[PDB]
């Protein structure tokens, strides 16, 4: 298990939106299916290419999985996935400049809903998890754990958990006021309002 800072920009950002009050919390889901569906078009844009980089899976496609037992709220897809430079280094790198114009655009009068448009709505899994932890598998590299609690750090170890083929699951640990996404109803009506269109499909898991 290793440890590292978040860049003190994305730190930040994740204290923002964890401190700042703002209801419309809902929003979070539809950015995490945003970046499926830009990492399944990814690994699908490759593949035309070099057909081989579907050995690790011919199915495009987004999974939600609700647990309750384990309170969790699981985004699956099977895209391009990421590589332990991006979990560590790249990311965060990229993540630098969307962060200070977002919180730039806030004064103006932006609100957190907005916060896709700056290419960092990963981080608002934080309005509502208390934990994210994300595995990934990309084809040129190992299956790989990556979590956070916020507080300004994250943890990446190599993940010996069932290997996954390729693509990546994002796990949300609810809050505990949170729980309400893991309603089957609840979900279906916030893919219906924000992620109707996607170009993969979605298959939302029952309890
Ligand atoms: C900024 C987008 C690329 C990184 N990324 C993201 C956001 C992202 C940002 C920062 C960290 C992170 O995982 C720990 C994920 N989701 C992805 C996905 N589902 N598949 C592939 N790559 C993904």
């Amino acid at each position: 298990v290793e440890t590292f800072a978040f860049q003190a920009e994305i730190a930040q950002l994740m204290s923002l939106i964890i401190n700042t009050f703002y209801s419309n919390k809902e929003i979070f889901l539809r950015e995490l299916i945003s970046n499926s569906s830009d990492a399944l078009d990814k690994i699908r844009y490759e593949s035309l290419t070099d057909p081989s980089k579907l050995d690790s899976g011919k199915e495009l496609h987004i999974n939600l999985i609700p647990n309750k037992q384990d309170r969790t709220l699981t985004i699956v897809d099977t895209g391009i996935g990421m590589t332990k430079a991006d979990l560590i280094n790249n990311l965060g790198t990229i993540a630098k400049s969307g962060t200070k114009a977002f919180m730039e655009a806030l004064q103006a009068g932006a609100d957190i809903s907005m916060i896709g448009q700056f290419g960092v709505g990963f981080y608002s899994a934080y309005l509502v998890a208390e934990k994210v932890t994300v595995i990934t598998k990309h084809n040129d590299d190992e299956q790989y754990a990556w979590e956070s609690s916020a507080g300004g750090s994250f943890t990446v170890r190599t993940d010996t958990g069932e290997p996954m083929g390729r693509g990546t699951k994002v796990i949300l640990h609810l809050k505990e006021d949170q729980t309400e996404y893991l309603e089957e109803r609840r979900i279906k009506e916030i893919v219906k309002k924000h992620s109707q269109f996607i170009g993969y499909p979605i298959t939302l898991f029952v309890e």
